């Protein structure tokens, strides 16, 4: 049993075990209030002091103290009932008071237990449960989104896993280029489906052949339909992991100019270069890519030619007072650099193309031994 | 300003003002047990009494225990520390204790907070933390494939929005038709788009697609291109609310950038180009090369044989042709311009070879040397 | 004998049996070009017709084609001589004449074979052999520079084939980790030398993470040595074809704990994170941010400015940049990312202004909200 | 302006101005062989006199004749084509015939022009082409391995010419150890990178070194990185020339040095405006960057180094557990919000970010800490 405690002490007792407790007179009006000195910003509800029971709990409280109070009996028993307090900047969620009624002056002991910490997590589960639901609602509608682009459209496409090799989306089209209904395509190694061709090195050409970036097609004969197929590589970063998405045509399937000088570029032993007026690599040929050793077309778009000139400043400096002089330089020698330190001899020509808004320049630079 | 009250009503009050509470002994024997009879029970932990209380805490929560209690003295303050008991029944449970330290006998009294309901917010708390990871990288994942399809995708597309009726998606080749970039014709009202006849006619269109998800394909000119296009419409649902998606053909049978400046190349580019057939006479030459050879027209030199203009003649047709279909590209050839009437010309040529099953084609890329 | 023949007929019989032929009268005016339409041209030499031979002529072919002509006379045969003709500005082309004196005129009849496919073409051959030999000593050379850096390099490095996915080349340290002769190893496929990896997922595995450039390891087991091993891919192109450079490093064997704790939560943590020029061109990136914007490689968005990845654009890094620039630092920066497939990914940045007198830095942590 | 020619006279200038001329019927028989008189080896050409011109032709030579033939009109003009023969041998020999019909008896003139020189100096020059070129991407892969090798290669290497004692070519690690750049170290006096070396005695001693087996690194002085460094030399032969290759190492292993990512992000945690804190596994603090001292009101480093996240964090415990069980699971927590404790009893709002470091000892926690209040 406890042994012989003194009234400061057990205040301090009731003070720490409960969060907040109130000692209301027989008459409703509150004559001491003793809270946490371990609850978060305490000791600010002195102004309850002497103040009647009705200013620091709502009406509805009130009535509900009133109602459990009225046949509480000083020394056997005790009640607990949940009462909220006006003030939320107080106490905004609702406190347990256990209730005594005390014997001397039969005055009301209300120990409370704030309900706070169980209400606030919770509500943060009740949070991240309607934040998953709005998560997976617009899952499902991309979802749909990118089901219903891919099905209509009749430009014949297929989704390669950059791990697997396998297939794991396609349309009608591919299929129907391939020789397969879609889901028996669904799953299918994609290099086993053209005769001849090996996963390793099927996927090695499909994934170089987007870095480069050229729109020369790799020629394939689909396994099922015995169709020449053409198919054109594209690789993206998907939620942190890669994808092979390849176009499909057909072979054998007037304006023969345009078409002779893209395969000028994609295919030829000379490389260009598209540049805005500042040097700054807009897009470049294979051969190019070849030539300075470069990953990617996409690893140099966007930086200046001069990264790759051996004179560096000098060789832009040239570059641009020729073609922003005469419109044309004719021959200009120098030294192409790769990343790591390599120099090969070098001779470019350039042209001014002429606009208002996005004056280009087209440099064609040939290996010269 | 607190009534003394008789040892009872304080074992009572002292009880019901926490949720669970315990007396121990100075040496660490729990002497009593208090229970709040209006907070869920903890079991029948009665059985604690006259035991020490390390049997009824984890090992971690003994030594914790006895780290912030021993510095505790009588009247000088408390301490708050998070412990984990052992019922009899062999389960845990965790306590949010207040250590006192009472003057008659250097007791400690423990005044508990419940921890039961917090922790099991909390696991359900870990569970939707890894549901949201997972849901935002399917999310993701989806949505960019999306996103890439739709670029990539040479058929024109375009996706409006049937609530709003302004253009909410599309890519390059629906941009090059509508005359337009991505960024501009985004938002777009449809029906100032989509031109007929009587201004936005395009409008009753969309009134036969709200009430049938479909509708037949309509005749339109693009505004902003002056465009005769084809429009092929459909309405689907996403997220319960509905997209139209539009297709676009046009009318009549769309070069992008690149086209166009390789276009440039070929007419306004310092190197000559020729294009040859695997006989190696002339289809098709550009200015450059026209200008180098001192050449009237494009229309007098073609149908002419390459060797007309090769200083070396059969032999350096031979050689050029000869090589790049072995090797598909010849990097640097040095030869001789012949001219119909100025003096020859020291070039430098490239060359690479087109193949085709029906008409394959030489080119070239011939530079004048000084 | 052959049947006897019109003027016309015989002019045009001789025109075609010479590549080209001159008519030189007896005093050494070049009285008439006949040119053959089915040799290749020479351009047009009738406008030699008036001049004397001897204006177009090299020193050397005048003396030889006075020699040649002076003795000879009308039926006595032919003679050959072999002279260097003179381009208008200022080249040369060489042809081999038989020469005929007329008896009608005492004129000279001069019969051409070409010599222009053929003309110093041996020597260029020599050249070449030369040239030839001098390329193959730099090989060699270039060969043992590249045989002895590998090999004596204590750093354990292997070359694998992207299209096998076979080991090309190793040194001997890399031997030794991976528990085997070099010539055990040459040959095999580099994914079946650790346990339970396989040549696709593991080749994609290895391109990824050269394309990410994170510094975070591959874990592998060697399945000779069974020792744990930790691998960093490299990929590079060399004569158009790419290849996977491995650095070997045993897992369980730098001087600071918060500078590796610190590049850990760079090339690891969840945050995108990126540092950049004080205009705004980003100098680095960690993973997350590739992952967040969709971006192939740290390559591809290297060099590149910050702008093209907000969706607001060039206004959006304006007002960011200036903010952190005078302010600091900045807490809470909300904008919306783009990828260069034009998503719009909501997200909030911190930005602070690393302060350097020369060359300041922008370091932004970026992270997606929702 | 050709003169009154005799017909034997014209007969010679064809002769003469081609290499071998051939007269044929409309049937298609050799009349007559009308061979170059200068060149006297086709003199043996006219036993095709009597045979048919396809006794002495291929099958295809035959066929290109016979077309290009029956389309002429005499009179009117005349056709190249190219025919092989059958020499003496069993070689078929190239020609470029002129065929011109007579109006005299509809027969037709051949006049040939030898393409063997010419067919001669098209193979040749085409395996030049060829070679060169396969030579060339040869040369290019090899070259491009070296250099990669070099480059990447953490072990630091200098290569040295024995003959001038200069450097031909290095790598990063090395210019990092020497304190120079590519660009500047090329070319250079190796021994004039090391404070007080000589060229000669510098490179005998190298040499010397290098004949050693059980060899010992020499301690040097970089002039411009004025680091104290060990060199290990290696002396060998590439292509008749002698070469040093040089491995350096620090000679003190304890100062890592650093780049300019380890600065970077240094500053980003000393001075960046989110706090970020590193503890263990149960989330003791390792370490925390002013922001996270600053935004909980702690008073330094040093007092906050060994304490719990949970002291820090409103509703302790909980948020603590659920961090780090959800980290331990995913790998990484984008997004968690909660509240920090400030001074006063105080509290602010805050968003952490969680990634778990895994390690086989030692695995860390690591969070990036926003105020949001």
């Amino acid at each position: 049993s406890l042994p012989s405690l003194a009234p400061d002490l057990v205040r301090d007792l009731i003070a720490t075990a409960a969060d907040i407790s109130l000692l209301v007179s027989q008459e409703g009006v509150v004559r001491e209030v003793m809270a946490n000195p371990h609850h978060p910003s305490f000791g600010q509800l002195s102004e309850w002091e002497g103040r009647p029971l009705e200013e620091v709990l709502t009406a509805e409280s009130v009535a509900k103290f009133r109602l459990r109070s009225e046949g509480l009996e000083p020394g056997r028993g005790s009640v607990a009932v949940e009462l909220n307090h006006i003030d939320p900047r107080s106490f905004e969620f609702p406190i347990r008071y256990i209730l005594h009624r005390l014997p001397a002056d039969r005055s009301i002991l209300m120990l409370g237990r704030d309900l706070r910490p169980i209400a606030e997590v919770q509500q943060q589960l009740v949070a991240a449960q309607l934040a998953m639901e709005r998560d997976y609602e617009t899952q499902r509608e991309m979802e749909t989104r990118y089901r219903v682009v891919l099905d209509v459209s009749r430009d014949p496409m297929v989704l390669v896993s950059m791990s697997t090799g396998r297939i794991v989306d396609l349309n009608s089209a591919a299929g129907l280029l391939l020789g397969g209904v879609r889901q028996d395509l669904l799953g299918a190694a994609i290099a086993q489906e053209f005769e001849g061709r090996r996963r390793g090195e099927f996927m090695e050409t499909m994934t170089n052949l987007a870095a480069t970036e050229s729109a020369a097609p790799v020629e394939v004969l689909a396994r099922r339909s015995q169709k020449r197929l053409l198919v054109v590589p594209r690789v993206f970063r998907a939620a942190g992991e890669r994808l092979l998405l390849c176009q499909i045509d057909p072979a054998d399937a007037g304006d023969e100019l345009s078409e002779n000088l893209a395969r000028l570029y994609h295919e030829g032993v000379d490389g260009i270069v598209f540049s805005d007026a500042d040097g700054t690599i807009r897009g470049a040929n294979e051969a190019f890519l070849n030539m300075t050793d470069s990953s990617s077309l996409a690893a140099i778009r966007g930086r200046s030619i001069a990264d790759f000139l051996a004179r560096g400043s000098v060789d832009l400096r040239v570059l641009i007072d020729s073609v922003r002089r005469t419109g044309q330089l004719r021959l200009y020698a120098t030294r192409l650099t790769t990343d790591f330190a390599g120099q090969i001899a070098a001779e470019i020509s350039a042209t001014w193309l002429d606009d208002r808004e996005r004056p280009l320049l087209v440099l064609v630079v040939r290996d010269t031994s």
